[PDB]
């Protein structure tokens, strides 16, 4: 009984997954399938990243909008996601005049009306952004935070006057992404470039970040950042007056990040006593535990526990100090271990008469004797230190994660022992259908496919010698691309 | 031609609205009815709101989270807005297996999981808030701001062990409400209960704030706080073992503000050149506009004009500097004056060699020279005093907008003034529908419905003489009432 996970992340890890979820109180099920509730825990850690990058984008001056959930047939027809978009066809017992669609995305919905907002080059650039939640109801198995039928997410859409304004905005966003997974969740991506058969209907490019889980070997997409040149200026009629007096299409880019960042987090840091959490992210920082030996004295313990909460509070550092009279020691270091405070306070009275306590970090369960005076600063240099050694250890697992490969006979291999192979590739988009088929095909040896997709072309290019081959169809190759098992 | 309200706000009030909200750049009118995109200027208010409540809850331990926007058949059943909710049936061009309804209320979605968080004493209270939109599909005539079929808002729900709790926490966010009009809106509200006929369906009794637009004579409902008692909990099964080991149902609150907040402060602070925005919801406080008097240098202009600005950025206020070569002074006046801004400052060769420069307050059009060392500090000052002055200007107008009656008689001629009635009532449910029934049949006399609704029996009452009796019923009077027209 008791608590905890029964499986072990590297045994079983899907089944490790669900359970962490549960018991951290990050998640509950739902009866609609691919719906899931973010529990306070969660959704504090979606707030975190929301300042962080609400502040980030306001330097580049896009600013916060809201738009409609609803999108018409008519608006539908000018992108001529087809069947993961919705349909409201009646309020009450009674139909709709018309059906209407819930936002799977919203180009169609925003770019419907930036045409009488650009009229000439005095109105560029337009810059705008939403935090909200879209729905794409699919069939395939949804994964809590991960892939999902609603989330939660911000989108942003930029319109400039040319294409070499658009393209540095989709690298800045994609860096600001970069940081967005690192600074606070401690989490390493790879910057790369989509191929033509996995970018964004109607993009001229899809940049992207990547994220690996090597406990199942499995790649996930973590961000885009999409350079849309003119091609939904077209669609919509998105035209300008420039400087010259010529009509111009804007130049447009969309980006996105969701809360598949919890995910991979929890994928990433997470271990058999459950969450792991980056003290950036966690609501609280330190949780303080008192210890009665049977003592003659509680109050002595407890009045030392609340000093230090004091202390601790007093710097801005936001703590708990669990004085629950019911639970034992032992059933209070699990209950916060499993969800996931970054460090421990353990004071009993051989501590509290050495004027001293035991701090105990979550990551690699290191104990450490520190007087009381000293705890504060001890404290912020730990929860530093903390994240660091997340972000390392997790940026190695992401290095040995990739073989790289010249032909397609070493890639199964590479495939079963849970790597991404970085292969060189011609990029010509047929192959991309192929080499899905072929390795779901040499699969047969655990509830996703084991179809190989190309995840990126990373912007960090080996070089391609002279005639090198690509691996799949031995025609000259173009570029080194990161192929693998996604989700 | 040229630009501002081709109507006065005292002679057609709607369309008044309307070129004001669309002029301003609050509002964007879209191919559904009664669905509105909130461009970045009203968005910002919003966001203004939204931190300020944020953190007024978290000093409550209430914790933001976030729930499906479906709910099933089967949950929905648990509860017997039947009209009011939309209905998705299929995705792509395919029919869903079961059909879901989009939330408009979030009650049947979280209390299906509320019994499985409260087991007992220790699990309460259980505090929770959702910032969400939520839909409300009816086919009455919308408003944009005011009565809208998708909308932006707060919902929160709380948990309690007993009803004592309960009802004080019901009174803490409706003083919330309060101060969310008025530090940040400079919106005064009446705070009443609401009659049995017009609580929120399922509670014991609902509290709100109600606010009165003076220019059409309508009341507007600002904000509710619902006790809901035990009546959610016998549906639900939300039950938990007590202290004496008995099982008891809990004691809840809901509660809720949404974007009407937005439309609220522009009828009450607009005026016929547009909008007036309290400085606390104004993303930019200050305008500098420069004055060309066929000057021999801009530049002498445009290095002073930067220089206040670093004066006024260095101390955390925003501003900007239309510096735009193509546009008038007097062009960028009425720009700024239709878009809002609290404060102009204006300077010519005349100010630069006075060392001077006029600022222009946009609530009274009142001008004042100044000391360039002396702007920051007179700038905060006025910014401050702009608050009050909206704040009492509206107060005023509530408060003679409230006609005290003891019969019938008196009702029609002061509906027709355009003011609320404070009338003895005996509070019988039935009344409500003939009262309603006999003023709008009396209304023969400019789209909404003359009907006159109890609006609230206001906290603060007035003594009830010994033998006064209903002005309705003429049976023995039991609390004063407010009775109006509203939205
Ligand atoms: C939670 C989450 C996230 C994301 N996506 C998309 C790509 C992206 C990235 N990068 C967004 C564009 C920015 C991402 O995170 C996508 C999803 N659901 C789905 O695709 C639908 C679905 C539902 C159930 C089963 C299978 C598939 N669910
Ligand atoms: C913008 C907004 C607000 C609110 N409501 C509700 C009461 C409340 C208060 N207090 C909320 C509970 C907190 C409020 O603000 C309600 C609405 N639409 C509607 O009723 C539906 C509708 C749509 C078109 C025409 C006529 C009616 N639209
Ligand atoms: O869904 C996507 O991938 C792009 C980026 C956000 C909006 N559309
Ligand atoms: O809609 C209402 O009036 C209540 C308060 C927010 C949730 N339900």
């Amino acid at each position: 009984g008791a608590m905890a996970i029964t499986s072990k992340k590297i045994e079983n890890f899907s089944d490790w997954y669900t359970q962490v979820i549960v018991k951290s109180e990050l998640i509950e099920y739902y009866d609609i399938s691919g719906c899931y509730i973010l529990r306070p825990a969660a959704y504090y850690i979606w707030e975190c990243v929301q300042a962080f990058f609400n502040k980030e984008i306001k330097k580049l001056n896009v600013e916060n909008s809201y738009f409609p959930l609803f999108v018409t047939k008519n608006k539908l027809e000018k992108e001529k996601f087809s069947p993961e978009v919705a349909w409201v066809t009646k309020y009450g017992d009674s139909n709709l005049p018309e059906e209407i669609a819930i936002r799977p995305t919203s180009e169609t919905i925003m770019y419907s009306v930036f045409p009488k907002w650009i009229r000439s080059y005095r109105d560029l650039p337009l810059k705008l952004n939403q935090w909200n939640t879209v729905v794409r109801w699919e069939f395939k198995q949804p994964t809590p935070f991960i892939r999902t039928r609603e989330f939660l997410w911000q989108e942003g859409h930029t319109a400039h006057k040319n294409e070499e304004e658009a393209v540095k905005l989709v690298f800045d966003i994609l860096d600001l992404y970069r940081r967005w997974y690192e600074e606070y969740l401690a989490v390493p991506i790879i910057k790369g470039i989509k191929s033509e058969g996995e970018k964004f209907g109607g993009a001229n490019f899809t940049s992207t970040a990547e994220a690996f889980i090597s406990e199942n070997g499995r790649a996930i997409q973590a961000a885009t950042s999409h350079y849309l040149g003119t091609n939904f200026a077209k669609m919509f009629k998105i035209e300008f007056e420039d400087e010259n007096e010529v009509k111009q299409y804007v130049h447009q880019t969309s980006w996105g990040c969701t809360t598949r960042s919890i995910g991979i987090m929890i994928m990433t840091h997470g271990d058999d006593k459950g969450l792991v959490l980056p003290p950036n992210v966690s609501k609280y920082k330190v949780v303080i535990v008192p210890i009665f030996y049977k003592t003659t004295d509680e109050n002595a313990i407890h009045s030392y526990c609340k000093d230090i909460e004091k202390i601790l509070k007093n710097a801005q550092i936001n703590c708990v100090y669990d004085d629950r009279a019911s639970y034992s020691p032992g059933y209070k270091f699990n209950h916060w271990e499993l969800r996931g405070i970054p460090i421990r306070i353990e004071v009993g009275p051989k501590d509290l008469q050495n004027n001293s306590c035991v701090i105990v970090r979550r990551d690699n369960n290191e104990k450490c004797n520190v007087k009381k005076e000293s705890v504060l600063l001890e404290t912020q240099q730990m929860l530093v230190d903390i994240h660091k050694n997340l972000f390392l250890k997790a940026k190695k697992k992401l290095d040995d994660s990739i073989v790289q490969v010249t032909s397609f006979s070493e890639v199964m291999n590479a495939l079963n022992k849970k790597k991404m192979v970085l292969a060189p590739w011609c990029e010509d988009i047929a192959t991309e259908e192929e080499i899905k088929k072929e390795t779901q095909r040499l699969s047969l040896n655990t509830t996703l496919s084991g179809a190989m997709k190309p995840l990126c072309i990373p912007l960090d290019q080996p070089p391609m010698p002279p005639n090198m081959k690509c691996f799949w169809s031995g025609k000259p190759a173009k570029r080194w691309c990161l192929f693998g098992r996604s989700y």
